[PDB]
């Protein structure tokens, strides 16, 4: 059960995945900090200050109020200084024709600026193709969502293995998983799991939330993906810092 | 087996389906046009043409280069003056919390002008109870995808089933499915069967296609989705009508 470090230096290690985990071991972090938030404002200014604390900051310009290509840039910029990943959330879930133009294309131009974005496997793998017919080429990798955090999610039994197989056989795009756990035992695949929270308990509208010391301790992920947990904090830096300390921690004492 | 006029009046029936039941009555066409291209102004142009031969348009505007909401503006215009519905093929599937701003927000507002959206229930019911936070006050429809066109679609047995039960459980948004055959009894619910052409055949990317006569007449779904099959052909007005016909037909022959 290698560290971050080592497996950025494993041998099926898309450049994505050891890119970040170059950064995860070099940085102490394996926070992703889900900026869900409206404004390029704060997206750019959460971006900016919880940077050096993050691994990879995740977004939905889909519901950014003010978006523009420019606001990516930005967000580019920062990534590069502060060295974490951009993961759009896209949540590509459509027929590889159609996913092809959505990743490429229309207004948000996702595969132009985001190191990663993650699919829905629901489509069945085709949906992996049509957006590797983007995104290698554009050096890109994908996370496949193979578990999700919310209540009633049919990301699970076959599903879940479904998504591992369809990331396995496409290994050359897929990077890693979005699960509420470890789920492939090839340490060559980042496990993200959104749903992270320093307390106990869910949202309003589905969200289920468990702390980084279960999700990286005892259920084996790699990387939290924590929005309100942290959006939603006053000092959304603490937060981060909360978050990172406690991801790391729960990280180092598995590898113990 | 109820006619779309009959339909349209039916009491557990969705304000927005009946529009759209009464239409495709009126104007003797369950043909929804999948306008999959990139330029608003063959968007517009296509609208207006065919909009006498479609009682829906199927648009992905994050697959539109030029978007603004002046264009679905302009749509809406050809919508109300042609009558057909305009159908967002967004296929949402995120927690309930992040489409909810996916659908209201960002730059798209699809909510704004959007008759139809879809969503999978992957997620679990969070999206639909996302989604109708949204949608329910602005009158509008959605359809969850309980079956996929694409080859390899983990929509299937109890992943179908499931997205049945979330329908009828929020019947007050979900107007309907996107499925390759029907999949509710429930008359109120329209199908919508994407993966569509005259002509047997499919895409690279996983697309598979069935005939007009096989998705409606046989498998019993109420309109079809069909993009490439009108679109690329040349005469596109021609196409259109013959989907138009073969699906009025086919529907005619299941209604006898």
């Amino acid at each position: 059960e290698l560290s971050f470090g080592a497996r950025a230096e494993l041998p099926r290690i898309h450049p994505v995945a050891s890119k970040l985990l170059r950064l995860m071991q070099k940085k102490e972090t394996n926070l992703c900090l889900s900026a869900d938030v409206s404004l390029a404002r704060e997206l750019l200014q959460l971006a900016d200050a919880l940077g050096p604390s993050i691994c990879m900051l995740k977004t939905h310009v889909d519901i950014l109020n003010d978006f523009t290509l420019d606001v990516m840039k930005e967000l580019i910029t920062l990534a590069k200084c502060h060295e974490f990943l951009i993961f759009e959330d896209r949540k590509f879930a459509d027929i590889g024709n159609t996913v092809k133009k959505q990743y490429e294309g229309g207004i948000f131009k996702i595969a132009s600026w985001a190191d990663l974005v993650n699919a829905h496997v629901v489509p069945g793998s085709g949906v992996v193709k049509g957006l590797q017919e983007v995104g290698l080429p554009l050096h890109r990798g994908c996370l496949l969502i193979a578990e999700m955090s919310s209540t009633g999610s049919l990301a699970t039994g076959d599903y879940t293995r479904a998504a591992v197989r369809m990331a396995e056989e496409h290994s050359e795009f897929v990077v890693g998983f979005i699960s509420g756990s470890r789920v492939s035992m090839k340490p060559e695949f980042l496990h993200l799991t959104p749903g992270v929270q320093l307390e106990a308990g869910g949202d309003n509208l589905g969200q289920q939330y468990n702390s980084p010391q279960e999700v990286i301790g005892k259920r084996g992920s790699d990387i939290i993906i924590v929005g309100r947990g942290i959006i939603s904090a006053a000092d959304r830096l603490e937060a981060a810092e909360m978050y990172r300390k406690a991801a790391w921690e729960a990280y180092l004492s598995r590898l113990g």
